[PDB]
């Protein structure tokens, strides 16, 4: 219960130079792109093969497999610097703001901005635009550049809100059967935004656009673990609410889903991240 | 220096029923399947980016990465049934055979036979038969059922030779820059089978056919493990033939081909099981 995981808006002018700095270096070192490929290979394994569901998404282990990525992430830009931790980017807050492109977390020396229309929406500004940042495609090839279209879709113009969060809290289930997309009453896949989608981190996935509107590529932004952290964060949030709720299917889930299979492409199951205390971090 | 890794020729009966037994029982938990995708995800990662090299394939990590691959296969075996190890498919003999395809490994009650060209080449005898044995595509879809093709190819006709196995051992150099499939006077290009394409590794599959003829979905026929625990053996000789020579590179090298470095999917390093023995077997 040490490391401490911040709101980005609460970082130091140093705080955000050096988690900048530190996700370079990890992408320099070739690091960060194994964390595409990760995401990309278990958005691909079926749970079962043929199924809708798939190790990473669609499913019950969403949230424990984003929170072992999230883990091994940290502890990786851990080993560059020991001071920086995963912030979280709290979007229901920015859903406030006249203009959510207009938050700190897509400044120049941070995120960086929009895509840029008249460059096919290249993100041109920050740490990450195209000619200081490689990308790769669902192929494993590179890709030329990030890109950014926020709020463009007709299915995603805005970031949830807090009222979203707040109701899905209140559900009191972990999952439901058939543990999918169709689960209703599930904080899962609630939260996950299959209910009346695209809702909460399908939505913000979505509003982002470029990468990140995909599941192939999506990590190729970093605000993947900026997003994903404030996911997370909420489902802790969750865990404290109904501390007796505990994670769902416990078994007879496909394999790969319930609480003390492994997670493909690791070996760790949900059991082993359920507290993320003992994981070494809170908010 | 335990479990004994034997020749196929060498099995008892009850033996190869157990073995097939065991791989069945890993298929129907899913844990099977795990092995297929990390295989897949590997060969689609390439390093550097844009590069012809692969985590498992076309670069210095080709044995240390099957290495712990059949190591990881095989305690999964051990977990059904401790009495199990990996037996290995010494094809340089099968090669003297009058008809290879006659050989005691491709018995109905072992690896089953050739593909039934009236369906299409699918196999219709053993235990990985269409209708026993489910298989899966590229993209992570069921596919179907397992299909073999015995040297119908113009390029590998026939399988590698004992002389193709001799010459290879007496290479001196582990590998060489650029470490890729353009290495000379290199054992991991020489037994990876690039020197005169096709050869020794890369010719079996290609002999074999059927999905065992491309890299994206291979492991789906098990004789794929049989055939990489000969790699492997070969490789366990050549060690000891050339004590004195080691893994290259040992730095410098692109990230995850280096002597120190993990191996996607993987965190393991080549260092981690240069030593086949304690890793736990032996041949
Ligand atoms: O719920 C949804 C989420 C997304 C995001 O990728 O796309 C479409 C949806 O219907
Ligand atoms: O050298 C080769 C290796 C393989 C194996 O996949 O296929 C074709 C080749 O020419
Ligand atoms: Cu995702
Ligand atoms: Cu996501
Ligand atoms: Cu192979
Ligand atoms: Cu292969
Ligand atoms: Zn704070
Ligand atoms: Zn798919
Ligand atoms: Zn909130
Ligand atoms: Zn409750
Ligand atoms: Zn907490
Ligand atoms: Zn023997
Ligand atoms: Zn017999
Ligand atoms: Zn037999
Ligand atoms: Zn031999
Ligand atoms: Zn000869
Ligand atoms: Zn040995
Ligand atoms: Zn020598
Ligand atoms: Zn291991």
């Amino acid at each position: 219960k040490y490391r401490v995981r911040k709101n980005v808006l609460h970082l130091t002018d140093t705080e955000k130079r050096d988690f900048v700095r530190t996700v370079l270096i990890l992408k320099e070192k070739g690091i960060y792109d194994r964390y595409i490929a990760w995401h990309g290979a278990a958005g691909k394994f079926h749970t079962p093969p043929g199924s809708d569901r798939n190790a990473a998404h669609m499913s019950s282990a969403f949230l424990p497999w984003h929170r072992e990525y999230l883990l091994r992430f940290e502890r990786d830009l851990q080993s560059i610097n020991p001071e920086v931790t995963l912030p979280y980017w709290e979007w229901e807050t920015d859903a406030q703001m006249q203009d959510p492109s207009q938050s700190q977390i897509w400044s120049a020396d941070f995120m960086g901005g929009n895509g840029n229309p008249i460059k096919d929406f290249i993100v041109d500004t920050g740490p990450f635009a195209a000619g200081r940042w490689t990308t790769i495609d669902e192929q494993g090839n590179p890709s030329g550049g990030l890109k950014r279209n926020f709020g463009a879709t007709k299915e995603a113009p805005t970031l949830p809100t807090r009222d979203d969060v707040l109701n899905a809290l209140k559900i009191t289930q972990y999952d439901t059967p058939p543990w999918d997309m169709t689960s209703q009453n599930s904080f899962r896949n609630q939260l996950e935004g299959f209910i009346n989608g695209p809702q909460l981190h399908n939505r913000v996935h979505r509003w982002v656009g470029g990468q990140m509107g995909v599941v192939p590529t999506a990590p190729n932004d970093p605000v993947f673990f900026l997003h994903h952290a404030n996911v997370d964060r909420i489902w802790a949030v969750w865990q404290i609410i109904h501390r007796n709720q505990n994670y769902q299917p416990m078994k007879n889930g496909p394999f790969g889903q319930n609480f003390r299979d492994p997670m493909y492409p690791w070996n760790t199951t949900p059991e082993d991240v359920m507290n993320h205390r003992k994981l070494g971090y809170v908010y």
